[PDB]
């Protein structure tokens, strides 16, 4: 119930600017059920990957009545197979892919799905109900690649807290909580800019980005603090339109009275709604403790920094969670154009 | 507030039942004196104040405090044990190049004198930092009192009283190291784990189950940074076979039975943790503050651990009630150290 209002807004913005979303796991029942609801509610235009007769059989078997307009693409046989094979070789031959092996890969639903998006025949992709994170992300990084002026992808969570005096009515975006173990200064700056733009695209927030540390504005100098200082500088340079400040402690980021004392004349401190963590140790631990010990609702991870949005579901994701992640993906696609 | 109030009441009561001698080096600081007055009224501890006797008595009369006539006041410039404490200080710090000339200056510094009083067995613990920096409190404590048997590192723990009563002990977890060591080695992290578990036992009447946290659970995400937590876990288990310590694990595996069953089957900690050990100060400093603010948890501390006799450091903005509370904690640490 925390963040059902925001998710309702995300669904509506998807509905108002309809994106084409590829679901490579076209025989997975949770995926198909979610696809049926998304098409009933006209949230997105669905593309399912699988043998056409098998997918249609499974749709009829699950009693789904809203998928007649879904496009179904058999990776073994479809009119753009050679085109996508040629595109794949163009992207990946140099990197050791033979035409022999390109012909195999193009028949793998995850690779095919990424090539559909990359070609401009779709706007985004969701998988991972029946694949590992790595098998989803790898083709996405190889084929779709990163957005202009970015070399790294990262994972953000929407963190809907019960503390409505922080963030946007209790919501903060937090990153990187899933992908990069130990970002360099450069990576951390890219995380900062990416998360701010996700904040704008998904949460309709005016981002104020806190680059977190155990130091605030030189209070605790150390090797680990220097990286966050450099990251802050480089983020500010990469994006002069965005409010980004650091290094600061979490209390300076969130609490006006502490901001006044330790970070005076920051335009972020005391008002942060985006938190950038210096390592995955920090991010992975911190968001889970806020989720459990704070009773916060965490939505994600949401992958950011891709030229076109790919998201990765968990293997235990509900129908409603798949629906939700597709709606988010559509919003990321709108932002990417 | 109300989350911590039952346990803090127990801590004060256990102090009252075995009265310890606590040194307050900042003997003219008004918040400290007010707290000392309440502690003496309530018979929580025997207070020792450091300062010129006439000045301290003048300040006591000036603040209208009626319960400090039995407080011991030691003037650092002139008191019966000055040469004894000076000789002790030279004996501890001669190797390290302290001259008798410089010993004679240091022994007159209230923070050094306070530590020598404890070290000599003339007190049981010390509290300062209302008017001194953390570093000026810690330095004499580490030089004079030093670390407990079998420990080389001192760390800081918080009592974290959360609103999630289904975790920890009715919502309480101890977390460390959240204040002192920026980047513990594997050995330091193991010592943090054993120290915090024993603090948990002594202060919070917790049966410690210690989770060594990482972004990996039992080899799920192997990496350079996870290796330190794996090694720390092994070394902690070896140092303390009487304690339940496991790792590496994620915070969800530490706290959630359903996740523990999947990611850490046959841990005797996972899903039941009540002590969390963080791999770095970045993690600890950020994580406890986010839980405090975003979770509405109450955090008490930092509490210093690993000292041969307890020294605690107050913040410069600490209330009278917070000083009272920290003195009660320190007395409980002394009771644990003597046992
Ligand atoms: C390694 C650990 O288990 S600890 C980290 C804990 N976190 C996670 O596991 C979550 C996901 N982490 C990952 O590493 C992802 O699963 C993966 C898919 C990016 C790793 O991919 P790998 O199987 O290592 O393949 P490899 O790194 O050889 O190739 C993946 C491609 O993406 C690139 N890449 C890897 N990480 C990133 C990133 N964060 N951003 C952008 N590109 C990346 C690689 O350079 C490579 O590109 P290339 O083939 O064009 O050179
Ligand atoms: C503040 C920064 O720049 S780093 C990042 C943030 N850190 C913090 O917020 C924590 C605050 N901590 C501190 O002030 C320091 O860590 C201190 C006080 C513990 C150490 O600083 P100093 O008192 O100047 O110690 P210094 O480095 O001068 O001397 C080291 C001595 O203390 C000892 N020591 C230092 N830290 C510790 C510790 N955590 N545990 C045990 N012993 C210690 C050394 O072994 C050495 O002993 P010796 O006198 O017998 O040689």
């Amino acid at each position: 119930p925390l963040g059902s209002d925001l998710i309702q807004d995300v669904i509506r913005r998807a509905q108002e600017n309809k994106q084409r979303i590829v679901l490579p796991e076209g025989l997975e029942p949770r995926t198909l059920e979610a696809a049926d609801r998304l098409m009933a509610d006209k949230v997105v235009n669905i593309i399912l990957i699988g043998n056409v007769d098998s997918v249609k059989a499974k749709v009829a078997e699950l009693g789904l009545k809203n998928l007649d307009e879904a496009v179904i693409i058999d990776p073994n046989n479809h009119p753009k197979k050679q085109q996508y094979t040629d595109l794949l070789l163009q992207i990946r031959q140099k990197k050791g892919l033979t035409p022999e092996k390109a012909a195999e890969l193009v028949e793998n639903p995850l690779y095919l799905g990424c090539l559909i998006v990359k070609s401009g025949d779709a706007d985004g992709l969701i998988a991972g109900a029946q694949n590992t994170t790595g098998d989803v992300l790898r083709p996405a990084l190889q084929v779709i690649k990163t957005a202009p002026g970015m070399t790294s992808v990262s994972g953000t969570f929407l963190l809907f807290t019960k503390a409505k005096e922080y963030g946007k009515d209790g919501l903060l975006l937090v990153a990187d909580c899933a992908v990069i173990p130990n970002p360099t200064a450069d990576e951390l700056a890219q995380i900062a800019v990416a998360t701010a733009r996700t904040a704008k695209a998904i949460a309709d927030i005016e981002p104020r980005v806190a680059m977190l540390s155990f130091s605030t504005k030189g209070s605790a100098k150390h090797e680990m603090t220097d990286k966050v200082v450099e990251a802050t500088r480089m983020a500010q340079e990469m994006a002069p339109d965005l409010l980004i400040d650091g290094e600061m402690q979490a209390d300076a980021a969130l609490v006006e009275r502490v901001a006044a004392l330790k970070a005076p004349g920051s335009n972020v401190a005391g008002k942060a709604n985006v938190l950038v963590f210096p390592t995955l140790e920090v991010g992975n631990i911190a968001y889970k403790l806020v989720e459990r010990l704070g009773h916060a609702e965490a939505v994600g991870p949401i992958l950011q920094g891709m030229a076109a949005p790919v998201n990765d579901l968990s293997r235990g994701c509900s129908v409603e969670d798949i629906y939700r992640m597709v709606a988010i993906t559509a919003n990321q696609a709108i932002a990417a154009k």
